[PDB]
């Protein structure tokens, strides 16, 4: 089975990098392009791409090894960087949907701007770096046969270290609510109101309101597919921490087999969701779309 776990993570690997370059170059050399939402799209790319060119690789050497090769230092910084990673694709999705949610249901309050979105995009990298700190302080790497790791990294692990049983408890049920039960629940709530709003009753005396009416309804259809694949891409990962580290399940060693595979099913399916990205947009945006066709049949085939 790891044959088949190797090729998922190098097809993920190579989709992601691939789709997310030509998501950034996409917006980057074209005017058209570059509304508020495509900002923050490039940012989910840039998270995805730190996530996918610098922690894939070594997620996917610890669910084929079952140890970690990368060292003392590594083991603080890779765990810090995937955190923050989630947290700027949750926040930005967040950004996304509030953006819309004004824009859309609440139009005259606040001014949506690209110079603003590119604020909000700081914002949301200083946030992210300072709230994934704590995670990085736990992280340690200790040898399981002290003895032996002079000479080899074999029998290494990279784990968190509490100085007490409750402390996890309250950092991973905070965690949970924060990367994912809180910020996709709100977006739920905000894109059933824009789905109302732009699939409701159409109001009379509108202009040629009608066009971006018609845009939006294909951006926002496009942002609730990117909403729905986040939700059930990272729903395991999320659950799977909160059963271990808050209800301290899968600590038997008969369950190790079926504990093992959920893991590592889990971890890959978060990297998967930097592949799916591009390929939703190719699939449910015209502009990108436009533009992965032009990438792959003149631009380089
Ligand atoms: C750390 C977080 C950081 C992230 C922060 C950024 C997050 C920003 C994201 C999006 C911004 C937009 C938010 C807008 C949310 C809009 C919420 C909303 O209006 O829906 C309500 C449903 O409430 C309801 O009964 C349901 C009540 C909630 C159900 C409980 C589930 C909890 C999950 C989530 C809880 C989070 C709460 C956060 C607490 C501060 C009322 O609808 P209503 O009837 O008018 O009909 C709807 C339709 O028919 C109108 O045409
Ligand atoms: C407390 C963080 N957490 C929960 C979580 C909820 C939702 C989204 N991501 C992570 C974990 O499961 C723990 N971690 C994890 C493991 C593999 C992986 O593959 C996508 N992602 C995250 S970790 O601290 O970032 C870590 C630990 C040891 C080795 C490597 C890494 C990256
Ligand atoms: C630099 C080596 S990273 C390595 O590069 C491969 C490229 O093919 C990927 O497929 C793997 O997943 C990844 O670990
Ligand atoms: C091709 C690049 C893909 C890798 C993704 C990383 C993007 C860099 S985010 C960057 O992190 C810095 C931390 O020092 C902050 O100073 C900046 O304000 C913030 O914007
Ligand atoms: C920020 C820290 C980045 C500096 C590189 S640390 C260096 O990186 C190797 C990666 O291959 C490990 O194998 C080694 O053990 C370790 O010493
Ligand atoms: C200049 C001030 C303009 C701002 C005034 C806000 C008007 C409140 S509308 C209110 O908004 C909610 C969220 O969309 C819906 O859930 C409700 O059903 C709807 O009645
Ligand atoms: C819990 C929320 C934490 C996310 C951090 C982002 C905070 C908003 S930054 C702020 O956003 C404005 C528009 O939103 C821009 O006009 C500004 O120039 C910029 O500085
Ligand atoms: C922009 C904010 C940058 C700081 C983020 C830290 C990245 C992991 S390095 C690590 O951080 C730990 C505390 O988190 C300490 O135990 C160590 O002394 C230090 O080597
Ligand atoms: C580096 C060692 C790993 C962090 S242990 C951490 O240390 C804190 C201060 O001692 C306490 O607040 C916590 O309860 C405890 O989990
Ligand atoms: C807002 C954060 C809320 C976190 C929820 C923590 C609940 C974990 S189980 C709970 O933990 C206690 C301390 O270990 C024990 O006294 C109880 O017997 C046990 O049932
Ligand atoms: C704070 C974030 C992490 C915690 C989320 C887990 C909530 C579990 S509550 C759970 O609901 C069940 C429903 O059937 C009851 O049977 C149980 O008695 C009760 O324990
Ligand atoms: C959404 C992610 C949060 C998980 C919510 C599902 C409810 C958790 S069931 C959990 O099962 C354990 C083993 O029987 C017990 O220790 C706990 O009492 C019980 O609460
Ligand atoms: C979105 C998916 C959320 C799934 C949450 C899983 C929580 C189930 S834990 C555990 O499972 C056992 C099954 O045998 C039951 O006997 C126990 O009563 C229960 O505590
Ligand atoms: C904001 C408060 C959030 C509270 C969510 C905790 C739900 C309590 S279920 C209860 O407690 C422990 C897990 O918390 C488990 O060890 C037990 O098996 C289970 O029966
Ligand atoms: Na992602």
């Amino acid at each position: 089975y790891a044959w088949v776990l190797i090729a998922a993570y190098v097809a993920v690997f190579v989709v992601a990098l691939v789709g997310n370059t030509l998501v950034c170059l996409a917006v980057w050399r074209n005017h058209h392009m570059r509304t508020v939402t495509n900002y923050f799209l490039v940012n989910l790319s840039l998270a995805d791409v730190l996530a996918t060119a610098i922690c894939l690789p070594a997620s996917l050497l610890v669910d084929i090894t079952e140890s970690w090769l990368f060292g003392h230092a590594l083991c603080k910084v890779i765990p810090y960087l995937q955190t923050v990673s989630v947290s700027v694709a949750v926040l930005t999705l967040s950004f996304i949907a509030l953006d819309r949610w004004y824009a859309i249901c609440h139009p005259l309050l606040f001014k949506s701007t690209a110079r603003r979105a590119l604020g909000s995009i700081l914002g949301i990298w200083a946030v992210s770096l300072a709230i994934m700190v704590p995670q990085a302080a736990v992280m340690e790497c200790s040898s399981v046969l002290p003895e032996l790791a002079a000479r080899t990294r074999a029998f290494s692990v990279c784990d968190e270290r509490w100085a007490d049983d409750l402390a996890p408890k309250i950092y991973h049920s905070c965690f949970f609510i924060v990367t994912y039960l809180a910020p996709l629940g709100l977006m739920a709530m905000a894109y059933f109101q824009i789905f109302r709003k732009l699939w409701g009753r159409q109001i009379p005396g509108t202009t040629s309101e009608v066009k971006q009416m018609r845009a939006r309804r294909k951006t926002a259809k496009m942002l609730m597919v990117v909403v729905l694949v986040f939700a059930l891409c990272y729903l395991p990962i999320s659950v799977l921490n909160v059963l271990k580290r808050v209800f301290g399940m899968f600590r038997q060693a008969s369950d190790r087999e079926a504990v093992y595979a959920a893991f590592t099913f889990s971890h890959w399916l978060v990297y998967a969701n930097s592949a799916a990205n591009p390929i939703i947009y190719n699939f449910l945006s015209g502009k990108f779309r436009e533009q992965f066709k032009a990438a792959f049949s003149w631009w380089l085939p």
